[PDB]
């Protein structure tokens, strides 16, 4: 049987930080307190759970010198290698961004292309607001939830 | 290899609005805000199917406040998304949705909800519900949330 | 085709209450207000939804005498049985804990062992914080979210 995984991530928006999201950089928005890319983090966690390999802390720890400066793209590439070396093929992954700004839509196809090449399987990208409700609706943070489907050789 | 997708949606409760939820009409309840009928479970399901199939999200398909989709039922939206999914070459295997909120109570109409949604999706749809125990974005009867998954396969 | 399901759950944290989480005891932190095992509940809901069998309310009712005070392990044991009886084989399941305390990392592999034995299939365990934001970030509550994959026969 194929195996399913899921990951979520939430970070505060940091005013004046460059907006790194979905392995893109967005003009006219602020990023999150790596580069704070909530979508990349959720995707790593979905892939790692699908394959039984733990989560971000398990594999990256905190302030390890070998991960200094590394982006969401660097993390995804590394997670992809771990999943493949554990004997899995990646079927697909999806990620939904939850928050107000930036608007993901105008660059949604570009994100899908960037992320599908990082993962080596089709990655679906979507977005929603919460219509003013909760930490995301208040513009306090950005959230993402991701799924992945892998299968053992 | 089959493909999995996920969708979530959140709306505030709007006083006096008819409660359209899970493609059912719940009397004795409001009533989510939106350009649509505010069916949070239908929107989440549409998102889950569109994402499993790599076809975008609601904004991709229905746009913003388009005259053609005003007051559009969740049923309209699901039937439209089912056709897009099948035209793109996929068979829908199953889908699931969990409603997160205090009112209405889904339990009494859960089996009916699954019946309606399975007909519209063309595959078995699981329905569940949870409250928040008085906590968070929807812990007050402030709003309703839904989270949905879907599984599709070529060809 | 195999079938996917998802489950979420949120409980308030209560001072003094024993922390039963992921079918372990963290004799350590608070402490949710059955035994408040948010992760066991989410997992049950994911399995039931994949199999098309309802949710916790469907199956344990409300204040049913025979399930009054059923632990998380009791619940998953029964859910596993319902799923197999409906003619399904469980492929895998995953659960992410969302909250500040306890720290799941040091006992993550133990939780995976315990839960995999109870489900009869590989259970992935992970954890995240919300970096100070929302009900879990303020320490008012603990949440979990879980997926499951099952197949007929
Ligand atoms: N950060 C965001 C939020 C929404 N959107 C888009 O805007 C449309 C409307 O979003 P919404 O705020 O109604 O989200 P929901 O609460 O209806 O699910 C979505 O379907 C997406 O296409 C986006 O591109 N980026
Ligand atoms: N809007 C809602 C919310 C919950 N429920 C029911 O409440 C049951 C348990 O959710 P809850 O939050 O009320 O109770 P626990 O999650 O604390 O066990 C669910 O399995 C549903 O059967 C419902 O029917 N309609
Ligand atoms: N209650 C918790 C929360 C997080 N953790 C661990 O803390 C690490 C850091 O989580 P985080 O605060 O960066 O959460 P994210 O929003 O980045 O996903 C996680 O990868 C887990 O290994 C834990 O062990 N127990
Ligand atoms: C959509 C997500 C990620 C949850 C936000 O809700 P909150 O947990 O912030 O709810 P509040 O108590 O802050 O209103
Ligand atoms: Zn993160
Ligand atoms: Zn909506
Ligand atoms: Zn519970």
């Amino acid at each position: 049987l194929p195996r399913v995984g899921l990951g979520t991530d939430v970070h505060p928006i940091e005013a004046g930080r460059p907006c790194r999201l979905l392995c893109l950089e967005f003009d006219d928005a602020d990023g999150c307190a790596s580069d704070g890319d909530v979508a990349a983090h959720a995707l790593c966690d979905a892939l790692l759970s699908a394959a039984g390999l733990g989560d971000l802390g398990t594999i990256f720890g905190t302030d390890r010198p070998q991960w200094r400066g590394a982006s969401g793209a660097d993390m995804i590439r590394h997670v992809r290698g771990l999943v493949e070396n554990a004997g899995f093929v990646i079927g697909n992954a999806t990620v939904q961004v939850i928050g107000n700004r930036p608007k993901v839509g105008p660059r949604r196809e570009e994100a899908q292309q960037v992320l599908s090449e990082l993962v080596g399987a089709p990655v679906s990208v979507s977005a929603t607001t919460t219509d003013g409700l909760g930490l995301t609706g208040r513009g306090e943070g950005l959230a993402a939830i991701a799924t992945a489907l892998v299968a053992a050789e």
